[PDB]
């Protein structure tokens, strides 16, 4: 059944609940962002109101067919009225079209529910500065003191450099990065406009990628693969077995393959520093994984929290588990009493 943490009290509204059937109660459902874990559920036969981003319903409409009466699209930083409740969506700093919600209940109790999120300090300057959170639904994916990881700004400089190294030693050299998902866009698109080419990839994800508003997106992407020398995968296919395989199909064009799999987090995190990554190589094959994470590492997470300064912490991730729940409010009382709420 809905677990509580997706229901929003004193409302009739649910969270990232499209899986449950009709919930019993549920006048409005919000969905945050287009991730299938969040998702799971709707298709054309939903007939209950969506609200969500305006990237989020392009996505609703041209992937899984939702009806246009059923999408309501939000701007966002801006007062709206929904079923009688003031609501604003913000933006969560995630993958396109991620927001989180304020929700101003009749009684006065303001909720935030944080969606999928990756804390900047630039939040603590939106509308959120401007009156007091009660309570936090809070992205608690890497919740734990092991996880540190660079900013996706010293990331994407390493992945620029390492690309036009490789392909100016060898000009013919493949570049190939992994998606399964949107999110972690910037990293093919910024290889590919220091090597002056478009990402090449399939049909059904440049239809995917045609529906994200990012500006000029016509002049870097493209379903020509002839043409391309970055080409998008699966990222299934990001493996020794996956890429030989493709590089027959470019029918001696190339001589090497360079790829990238943005993982979240590894282990190798504990150690070793950006500047000191390596890859694994088998012939003329490199396989890179880069820590380009759109999740909170656990300060970004820390630093948010005892900023806003919540009543209350509601977990939305790792909540299965009993030691995992533990763990997580241990950490949340230790934040609360170094910084004295
Ligand atoms: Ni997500």
């Amino acid at each position: 059944t809905c677990p509580f943490y997706k229901k929003i009290p004193g409302t009739g509204f649910t969270v990232d609940a499209f899986q449950y059937g009709v919930v019993e109660g549920c006048t409005a459902y919000f969905l945050t962002h287009f991730h299938s874990d969040h998702y799971a559920g709707l298709s054309k036969h939903f007939t209950f109101p969506v609200y969500c981003s305006e990237i989020t319903g392009n996505l609703l409409k041209n992937k899984l067919h939702v009806q246009e009466q059923y999408i309501h699209p939000l701007p966002l930083d801006t007062e709206c009225i929904v079923n009688g409740v003031k609501v604003v969506l913000l933006d969560a700093n995630h993958c396109p079209g991620a927001v989180m919600i304020l929700f101003y209940l009749p009684n006065g109790t303001v909720i935030l529910h944080t969606g999928d999120f990756r804390a900047d300090p630039s939040m603590e300057r939106s509308l959120l500065a401007d009156q007091k959170v009660h309570m936090l639904y809070l992205d608690t994916t890497y919740c734990s003191p092991e996880y540190t990881f660079p900013s996706q700004q010293e990331v994407i400089r390493f992945a620029i450099n390492t690309a036009f190294e490789a392909v100016t030693l060898n000009p013919h050299a493949l570049v190939v990065c992994g998606t399964y998902s949107i999110g972690k866009e910037k990293v093919f698109l910024a290889i590919a406009d220091v090597l002056g080419s478009k990402v090449g990839m399939s049909q059904e994800k440049y239809k995917t990628l045609q529906c994200l508003n990012i500006p000029e997106i016509n002049s870097l992407i493209t379903t020509d693969m002839c043409s391309s020398l970055v080409h998008l995968l699966p990222m299934m296919q990001i493996n020794f077995k996956g890429l030989q395989s493709h590089l027959k199909k470019c029918g001696g064009k190339y001589n090497q393959i360079l790829a990238f799999r943005p993982t979240g987090w590894t282990h190798s995190n504990k150690f070793t520093r950006i500047a000191d990554v390596i890859p694994q190589t088998k012939g003329n094959i490199s396989i890179y994984g880069i820590p380009y994470s759109e999740h909170s590492s656990y300060l970004e997470m820390k630093r948010f929290v005892q900023w806003l300064k919540p009543q209350k912490i509601i977990p939305t991730v790792n909540v299965g588990t009993w030691k995992s729940r533990s763990t997580m409010e241990k950490y949340f009382r230790e934040w609360k009493l170094e910084a004295g709420y």
